[PDB]
Formats: structure tokens, sequence, C-alpha cells
């Protein structure tokens, strides 16, 4: 219809994006001011009303989008679903999550990512790069599990705060992989009791730092290439063809002229 | 005019660049010697006169440049403006900045960058690479803000030195992202009171270290490519054409011979 | 034979891989639960029987493989040998290794790598990349040995816990290379006695961090390229030809048409 | 002459390289054993004779090389000069260097690099990559000097152990750049007195870590490419032509056939 089309043009405009971005920023600022314990009752009450007004603006925005695109059309996008979930969660008073309680209202500042297309493309590149590093990440997980079982059995009885159980071992091995006080804080005190403990910890460090750097580089290299392609597509409608595809078409043109020269010209 | 042209040749020469570089080095050395608290009144007075003589040489240099290129011509370059600002600021006695007070005379050693073309090209590559990582940098800023609001609300009342307010939280989360005493100094003491605090800090570390490495690699890769192109242009007048452009012209030559063979030869 | 072929089809299937993966996971879980010191006698006895059942499933699996491929055919693969060794070691009660004792049953969780082809290809890429960094790794080893001899002679008598002998020096230089408390924990206390010790430690850090990063990057870059090729071969039967080889064949096609134009057409 | 040629063939052989490598290894082992303070007089005397025998083998080796290649021919190589200097220094009893005293005999283990061609090529790649990062390294040096002057003036009077003079400031800023206890050890104690000190230290960290990573990556990328080319040249006599040069010759072949088709065929 004409009306739904007039709304789609309004939603897709730069001005609408700018108003929504400004309200996300305002909402983030009021939640940031609400961390201050020294504020008066009236000051807190004022900021809480600004939070409610921001949330109402988002309800109008999402409802406006659901009508303009349709229920199936709106929920077809993962970003629209995220926008819907983030806003709808705040309207629910009794919440049943899978952790403790979603009292973190500040997570609605993540809508800056979903609303700004250049920011959206950065997160998209990162998310799309994840399956390609799955096996490297699985290898690191396997190394961690093996190491945590070994560390618990080896050092749990003599260093129970750091290695007393599997959970404690995983945590201090994560600390060890980040190189944080690994020697002065952990391994030299362990070696005072277990002089050969360096045979466990030094290969653990060498293996995990190499694997985690492989994991991070694999993510970054691929996320950068995906985002660059998505940026090209968002501006021109297409992306740059890979070097292999350019050389393929170059070879096809050479095969076409070879046939035209050997039989269609040399006869 | 002839005179302005004789001065332009003097300014653009290697010998003039070498004299100016030597005076920047001398000025840096005297400001370095002036940090020594044990120096006598006469020794300090002597060094302060050397600083004044260096500054006078720079005034002559900049005035010589303004005449040789013209007011609009000189200020057309960002490096000349920087050179002008750095020198002119020192001649002002009552200073009104946006911080505290610009008593840091040693910042005039940054003119080594503006005067040496190879050093200038390194900084140019770095500055020109900044817009391309803007969205990655914005993502890191968003993650930091969200995390600092969460950390203040979660740990501010029990760990007020580290998380008592937003500013304290941002600072210790920056420390946490750099992995500096993150566990022994911050997270194990926090976990003594909040046993599940690792659910906040370990994903914070994983996310920020990956993003900051993405930010740094994005800067370095692009700065290197920009500087390499600028170095090529400064020596030959042009830079190396991208592989895609070389393959494009190769394809155009193939299309030109295909037309010349199918109709201009096979008829 | 038909029977050996029916077994080869069973072994090579996705369902068989999934059952073996599930049993490796179950075995890892029971060994993880066995780290818990609070468990009763009956609970420990139950888990130990689950470990025995998992091990019996692996014996059947390996025996089934030896028959289906043949003794020479099975042991032709390094992964099958690893699978054989890992399982067979557990059946030996008196063990004579080259360290202390192979009581680390959790190492059989490494079979997740050997059984999952995508995980197997990651480790293969890493192992195949090792000879190419051999000289960089040898250089780092040489720098470490020289530095440890120098550190022992220079600081052994005044700092015997850190540098009293070659073994202690190698360990604290490894700690120094990882930047862990290098200054506050090691070098500022050493400088209190040897004021010029920074002349040794700062170049040691600069050299080893650059070399270890060269070593890690060399591994990662090559492991990534090898794994990518192996992934391509496992799915299509072949891998992508290098750019140099594509340009070589493109040049050969140009030489073929040049001969066909100069003599076979211009005569 | 025939005799000088028979010696050149002996020197250039794999067996001679293997004997020299073995003696460098033996010499490194005896100097490593000599770090042990518990050794008897006879044991120390025995090892010192093995060191003398190793040194005599090197004198014969170098003299054999000087005759076989000639004085100008031998000293034409930087590796031969290094080999000469390292050996000749040990024969001098009263030594006048530019530091304290060259009592570090273990530095002759660096001959493993000069004698093994694959190790030699790694160091060559690293050394040849240094001029190309000169400007990045100069930028880091400039940032360090400016920062050390600022830190001395700002914090020298209140934190004299860390910033009391230029030398102390450079050392703790190097520690700060490596992120070692930068916050818990340095910046939080400084902020207790100077609450805005984070305005100095956080931008210092951001700038230096980015620049040092740019410096390291620039070295590694170029050293890898140089070493790869040198490895190709040592085995085949030539190296792989750059992609740009391959595309240049491909374009030249297209221009040659275009002339042969437009005028030599279409007339
Ligand atoms: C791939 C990396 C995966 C890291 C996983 C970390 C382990 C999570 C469990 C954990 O950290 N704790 C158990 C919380 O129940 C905290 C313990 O360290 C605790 O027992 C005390 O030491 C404080
Ligand atoms: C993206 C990274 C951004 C880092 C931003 C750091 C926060 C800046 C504020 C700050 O660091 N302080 C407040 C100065 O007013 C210092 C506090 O830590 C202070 O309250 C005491 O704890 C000492
Ligand atoms: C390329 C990196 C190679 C690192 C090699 C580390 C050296 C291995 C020997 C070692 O670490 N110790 C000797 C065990 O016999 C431990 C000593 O540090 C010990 O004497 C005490 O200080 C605790
Ligand atoms: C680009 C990085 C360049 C790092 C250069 C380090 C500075 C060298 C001087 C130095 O480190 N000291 C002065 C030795 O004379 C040591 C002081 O720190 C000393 O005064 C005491 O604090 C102990
Ligand atoms: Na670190
Ligand atoms: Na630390
Ligand atoms: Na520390």
């Amino acid at each position: 219809s004409h009306m739904s089309r007039k709304i789609r043009d309004l939603i897709e405009s730069k001005r609408f994006q700018n108003v929504i971005t400004a309200i996300i920023v305002l909402n983030g600022a009021v939640l940031g001011l609400l961390t201050d314990t020294t504020l008066s009752a009236s000051s807190q009450n004022l900021l809480e009303r600004v939070d409610q007004l921001c949330l109402t603006i988002f309800i109008v925005e999402i409802s406006l989008k659901i009508y303009a695109y349709g229920v199936r059309g709106f929920f077809r996008s993962g970003w629209n679903l995220f926008d819907f979930v983030i806003v709808a969660i705040a309207l629910m008073p009794a919440q049943g999550s899978l952790s403790v309680l979603r009292t973190f209202r500040i997570f609605r500042v993540m809508r800056l990512v979903s609303v700004i297309p250049t920011m959206r493309r950065v997160v998209q590149g990162m998310l799309l790069a994840l399956p390609g590093v799955g096996s490297v990440a699985a290898l690191l997980t396997v190394v961690f599990y093996i190491a945590a079982v070994m560390a618990t059995n080896l050092y749990g009885a003599t260093f129970p705060e750091w290695f007393g159980d599997l959970s404690k071992s995983l945590y201090t091995l994560f600390q060890v992989m980040t190189l944080e006080s690994w020697s002065m804080g952990i391994v030299r005190p362990v070696m005072n009791v277990h002089p050969n403990a360096w045979v466990f910890f030094i290969p653990f460090i060498m293996l995990t730092t190499l694997t985690v750097l492989n994991l991070f580089i694999g993510i970054i290299v691929d996320a950068m290439a995906i985002t660059k392609e998505q940026e090209e597509e968002a501006k021109t409608g297409h992306h740059q063809e890979p070097i292999s595809q350019t050389l393929l078409h170059l070879g096809d043109r050479l095969d076409r002229i070879e046939k035209q020269l050997a039989q269609n010209n040399e006869l």
C-alpha cells in the first residue's frame, strides 16, 4: 500500500537513523548517570523517566517497522529480531533467563551496532568468520580440558586454591595462557613443591599462545575480507571478483581466440 | 618573483633541511638537559638562552617560508600549519588551552617528523589509515562503555577503588584489557566476594583483546600500504597500479584483439 | 574380500565416526569426574568401569580397522599408529617411559583430533609448517643458550634463585621473554646490585620477542595455507593452483598463439 | 693454483661444515659446563683445555680459508670478517672495548649462525629488513624521548626512583610499553599523587604499542620475503619473479601480437 511505502521511506532515511541513534545515545547516557550512588531521589526519578521515554520511542520505531515490512518480513532479519528482543525484554517485569537476572539495561546500547550500517557490517564480518575457525577453537578447547584434568590431578592436593577442582584449574590455566603472573604468581610457587612442574606449564604456554594467536588471526583476516566485500556491496551493489576468477575469464578469452585462429583463420 | 624563487630553492634544499634538523636536535638536547635538578643557575640560564636561539632560528625559517610560498600557499599544508602553531605557541606568554597549561616545550621535537620527509610519510600513512578503522574503534568504545556501566553497578559498592564510579571502571577495564595483573590483582580478589565474576571478566577479555588486535592490525596493514605508495610517488612521481587494474587493462587488450580477429580478420 | 569391504564401509561412515566421537567424549567426561576428591568408593568404582567399557570399545574399533585395512595398510597412517599407541599403552600395567610414568589417561581425549577430519587437518597444517620455521626456532634456541650462560656468569652469585645455574637462568629468561614481572620482579632488583643490567635484559627482550613473534607468525601463515589446501583436496579431490602457475599457463597460451600468428598466419 | 683449489673444495664441503659445527657445539657445551661453581680445579682445567683445542681448530679453519680465497677475497664477506673477529678477539689478552670487558666467550656460539647457511639466511633477512623500518623506529625513538622528558618534569620530584632523571624515565617507560605492572606497579601509585596521570600514560601506551607492533610486523614481513628469495637463489640460482613483472611481460606479449594482427595481418 501507499501508506506502508511512505513509512518504509521514512524508516530507511538518514534522518530517521540519526534520531534513533541520538535516542540510543541519550538512553546510554541516562543509564551511565544512574550508576552514580550520590544522586538524589528526584534526580534518579528524572533519569528513570528519560529511560522510559527512550524505551517508548523504541516501541513506536519497532511497531512502525513491523507494519511497514510485515510480521514475516521484519523477523526475516536477525538484526530486527535482536532489536525486537532487546526492546521487548525491558517491557517484561518477571524475567526467567538461563543465568540469574537480566537487570543489565545498558545492553540496549548494543542497538548502536544494529542501527549504524558500518558498525553492523563490522559485527557481521566477525560473526561470519566464526565457522571457519571452529576447528582451531575446538583444538584449543581440547588442549584446555586435557591440561585442566592433568593440573587438577597433579597439583590439586598441594595447591587447592588454584587447582583444587576442574573449574579452578580451567580458570588458572586461562590466567596462565594470558601470561598474567604465570611465573612469579603461579609456577615458581608450584615448583617449590613440584620441581619439574615447568615440564607441564612451559609446553602448555607455548601450545596455547600459538593456538589462541592462530584463532585471533584467523578471525581478523577473514572478518576484514568479509566486511570489505559487504562495504563494496552496500555502495556499488556488487563486490570485487577474486584474482582467481579474473585469471579464469582471461584464460577463457585466450581459448576463444585460439579456436578462432587455428581453424577459423588458418584454413 | 626571482627573490621569492631563490628562497624557495634554499628552503627546498637538503642543506637547509639538515640545518633545521640539527637545530631541532639541539633544542631537544637542551630541554633534556634542563630536566636535571642538580644544575646550577648559570648552567640553567645558558641552556635557556640556547632554547631562545633555537626558537629564533625557527621564527626566521617559518617567516622565510611564509614569504616564499604566500600566506594562502603556506597554510595550504597541514605540516606547515603544525610547524607554525608549535613555534607561535612558544611566543605567547599567557596561554589558554582546553586542559591545564602547555608548558611541554619538548613537543617541538615533533618537528623532526614534519621536517624529515620519510618520517612525515610514516605519520601520514598512520593518520590516513584512521577513517578505515573508525567502525572497529567505535565497536571497542561501545563494548568499553557497556562493560564500565555493568562493572560499576555490579562491583562498585564492594570494590570502590576499582569500580566505585564510571571513570574508575573504565580505567580498570583498560588495565584488564592490557592483561596487567588482571587475575591476581583484580579478578581473584573480586571472585572472593562475587564467585561468578569470571563470567563477566573472561568474555570481556576475549572480546576486547580480539577487537583491539583487529584495530591495530587494520591500522598497520593500511598505514604500511599508504606509506609505500607515498614513498613511490615521492621518488618516481607515480605509484604501482593495483593488480586488479593491471588485469583490467590486460582484459581490454584481449577484447581489442578479439574484435580485430572475428570481424577485421575472419571476413 | 567382501566382508573386509563391508567393514571398511562401516568404519569410513559418518555414523561410526559419530559413535567413536561420543565414546571419546564419554571417556573424557568420566576422567574429568574422577578428578573430584569428594566422590564415594562406589561412585569412583562406577566411573572406572565406564573408563574400561570406553577402552574396550576402542580395542574393538582398532582391531576392526587392522583386519579391514591389513597390518601394513593400517600402520601406513601416522594417525592410526597414534590411535593404536594411545589405546595399547592403557592395556600395559608396568610402563617404562623416558620421563616418570604415563598415568595421564586424559591424553586419550587427543583422539578427538585424530577421529574428526577437520580437527585432524588443523593439526596436520601445524605439524607440516614446523620444518619451514626450523632455522628461526634454532636461532631462538641459540640466543637463549648464549643469554643463559651470560646470565649465570653475571648474576648467579648475587641472584642464585633466578640465575644460580644454567637451568635456573633458562627458566627466568623464558619468564623474561614472556614479559612476566620482568622489571618489577627481576630486572629492578638485579639493577639494585648491577646498575647496568638493563644493557643485558632490554636487548634480550627486544631480540627474543621479535624472533618468537617471527616463529609464531611463520607457523600460523604456513599452517593456515596448508590446512586450506588439505580442506580443498578433501572435498573436491584437488586444490587451487598457485597464482604463479596460473600466469605460467597464461603465458604458454600466448606463446602458442604467437607462433600460430607469425608463421602459420603471416605467410 | 691446484692446492688452493683442493682446499676450497675441502672448505666448501658438507663434511667440513659438519666438523666445524660439531666443534662450535663442543665449545658451547664446555663454556656451559664452566658456569657450574661446584666443579673441581682438575675438572675446570680439563674444560679450559677443551676450549683452547676448540679455539686452535678455529685458527686452522680461518687460516685455511684466508689462503684458499686470498686476503681481499676472504674479507670481502661480512660473515668471514665476523668469524675472523670472534676468533681473533680470544687470542688478545689485554682488551680495550667501548663498554667494560669482552669476557663473554660464549658469543663464539654465534658462529653456528655464520657456519649453517639456512641459519645465515634467517639473520641476513632480518638485517636487510632493518633500513625499511628505519623511519618507524625513528618515530618510536622520538615518542620515547618526548615522553621521557615530560615524565621526568611531571613525576621526577614525587616518584624519583621511577622518573627522577631521564635515564630512569626511559627505563620505566620501556617497562610501561611492555605493559609490565604498568597500572598496579606504576600508574595507580602515581595517580594517588597526580590524579590525571592516566591522561599521560594511557595515550603513551596506545601510541607505543601500535608503533612497536608496526616496527615488529614490518621487520618480520620483509625478513620473511628476503629469506624466502635467498633460499630460492641458494638452491636454483634464481628467485621467483614478482607478480607485477609477470603481468608486465604478459602485457608485452599482448602488444607484440596486437602489432602483428593490426598491420602485419589486416593488410
Ligand atoms: Na603481556
Ligand atoms: Na604482571
Ligand atoms: Na604482575
